């Protein structure tokens, strides 16, 4: 019903952690796009008890604002049991899907056209690497073939980049069928695509 | 400030699409999360004109609570301009961290142990397979550097399974450290295991 804003201080992570890892590359990403454009989902808590709060969902947005020196959080308070929180702490970190690289490559392209921008702009406004944008960029270069192989997860992104250098589609589709069927890995993939180029 | 109860028949998904490939196997297990436990984080929409709504984050949701049949979704209205809607639009979907293969095998291993329940009774309740339920669990029996290897990404969740057939926790640790230096696929992983049982 009201979004609230709670004290970032008084908010503890939640006991059953869904996350054990956190990878601060993309945690300073977030803090940095949270400097631009805000904080766009409050943070799911329950009241732990007397002033202090349960994150239920949200700890990247949590870690972030505190990094960028946030006195406190928007957050949605929802009454809960010590199970339910459990429960819908570990859900809402399970239904997750991160998007796929191809598409993290369009995205990267919308926001050049977008805020008429370089690949150097884009590094800097999302908090990654001029490398990282340029080379995902380049993946659109690939055949369509491919890239709808990158979309359905078959292969991976690197198997991909080595693709980019045959510079001739068949050659590139042929191998894409070795990759998926004969299950190649990126090293073997790279290996056979120097062999084409040296022959 | 506060969250809206707005027409899931009035929302239109985002023009400048983040998302390209959505897995239906996913979205209903969200459907049923939705069932279960209701829509936590609510959608984030802009009103894209009179009485219709433009996505902001949430299209998942959104395709969900349809399939449910929900009449109306909470959404939380922000006034943007076209170009911020876009851009925003793209940031929520390249800032998404997935859980690691082995935090989703903890997290199966908390639901199993908090709602006392079967491999079969969680593969309900999170609307996937008896299979990749008991498939995922079976790695926290693998040892505990295979486990670090996990959440570092630095093996796949099919590497680590035919390294628990090897029952030796020294075989499988010699492995691990040529699969991610000489940099093997599942292939070969699978293919040197089943050589090691065989001599």
């Amino acid at each position: 019903e009201e979004v609230r804003h709670i004290p970032v201080k008084s908010i503890i992570p939640n006991r059953f952690q869904p996350r054990t890892m956190f990878d601060e590359e993309k945690i300073d990403e977030l803090a940095l796009t949270i400097r631009t454009h805000g904080i766009i989902q409050p943070i799911v808590v329950r009241e732990c008890g007397n002033g202090r709060f349960e994150i239920i969902a949200g700890e990247r947005r949590w870690r972030a604002v505190q990094k960028l020196g946030w006195t406190e959080i928007p957050a949605i308070i929802k009454n809960l049991n010590d199970k339910e929180t459990a429960s819908v702490a570990l859900i809402e970190n399970l239904q997750r899907e991160e998007l796929t690289p191809i598409e993290e490559a369009m995205a990267y392209a919308k926001l050049i056209e977008l805020h008429d921008l370089t690949q150097e702009a884009l590094a800097q406004r999302l908090g990654k690497g001029q490398s990282t944008i340029a080379n995902k960029l380049r993946l659109l270069k690939l055949p369509q073939e491919v890239q709808e192989a990158l979309l359905q997860r078959a292969i991976t992104e690197r198997h991909a980049r080595a693709l980019i250098a045959l510079k001739d589609k068949e050659k590139q589709l042929k191998l894409l069928q070795e990759i998926i069927d004969k299950q190649l890995n990126v090293k073997q993939t790279e290996d056979r695509v120097l062999k084409l180029l040296e022959a």
